[PDB]
């Protein structure tokens, strides 16, 4: 039930990369007849002990909004086996769907994000990595958060994880105390929901994505002194501005999530509560 043959595993096509990693639509198909299932194989390009990690924390994960774990498939490697959603990442789902997704399916999609993220939350899991190229698309109703990846467990009467490692990060997704300090709270994803939910509210227009108006903010910038230009950026209380036709109320609660102190912003619970207001 758990465990996939890699010869079984008939890849098809790429659907994400990584620096390290890679994702592939793959069709298990043991009685060679083209009618197994499609599943997502998470692959590596040590790696190893952060993907067996991954592996570890999602196969913990059951939730309506987040990927659904298969299974493994062993070769010392290891792959992860997961569902695949059809519709892709909202990253690619939303410009080419800005007519039929109207601000109520966003609403919804947002309250979807904050239950999986919630969730993740309860089993003291700072995921690290929440950006609209990581939420899925099931079907226009539903959506899912899709990669794990950067996921780390916080320790038991402790209220962040200290990242120790060499590896690169979704800077501009990050709160003030991620790239100040490397310190990952709940209320540090809670500050990349924001970011996630004005992707999702410019339909990830490419021209508004945080990194393009970021950089248009900062300038010329150089890998090396991004992250103390952003830190200064963010200390003197500038953020995203307001999508076009977002409506006040809502972009009242991205503000919630955007407060410069992690104690001060809002709970995800708080943004369910606040998005299901609005919904009518
Ligand atoms: O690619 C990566 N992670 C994931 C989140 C990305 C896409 N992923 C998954 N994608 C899908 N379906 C689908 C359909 N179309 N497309 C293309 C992009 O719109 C993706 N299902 C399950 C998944 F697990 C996994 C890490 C860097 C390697």
């Amino acid at each position: 039930p758990t465990h996939f043959e890699k010869r079984f595993l008939k890849r098809i096509r790429d659907l994400g990369e990584g620096h390290f990693g890679k994702v592939e639509l793959c069709r298990y198909d043991p009685e060679g007849d083209n009618t197994g299932e499609q599943v997502a194989v998470k692959s590596l390009k040590n790696h190893i002990a952060d993907l067996k990690k991954e592996i570890e924390i999602l196969r913990n994960l059951y939730h309506e909004n987040i990927v659904k774990y298969k299974g493994i498939c062993t070769e010392n490697g290891i792959k992860l086996i997961m569902e695949f959603l059809p519709s892709g990442s909202l990253k690619e789902y939303l410009p080419k769907n800005k007519n039929k997704i109207n601000l109520k399916q966003q609403l919804k999609y947002a309250v979807q994000i904050c239950k999986g993220m919630d969730y993740l939350g309860s089993r003291q899991y700072v995921h690290r990595d929440l950006a609209a190229r990581n939420v899925l698309v099931e079907s226009e109703h539903q959506v899912k958060i899709g990669d794990f990846g950067l996921t780390k467990a916080i320790e038991t009467d402790k209220e962040y994880y200290t990242v120790k490692d060499d590896r690169d990060s979704p800077v501009f997704w990050y709160a003030p105390e991620c790239l100040m300090q490397s310190k990952f709270y709940i209320a540090s994803d809670v500050w990349s929901f924001g970011v996630t939910l004005h992707e999702l509210l410019t339909y990830c227009d490419s021209d508004s994505s945080p990194m393009a108006l970021f950089l248009k903010m900062i300038g010329p910038t150089h890998g090396q002194m991004t992250v103390t230009r952003l830190v200064n950026t963010l200390k003197e209380g500038k953020r995203l501005p307001c999508p076009p036709n977002c409506p006040d109320e809502v972009y009242q609660l991205m503000r919630k999530c955007w407060e410069f102190q992690p104690s001060n912003r809002t709970s995800f619970q708080n943004l369910i509560e606040g998005f299901e207001a609005l919904l009518k």
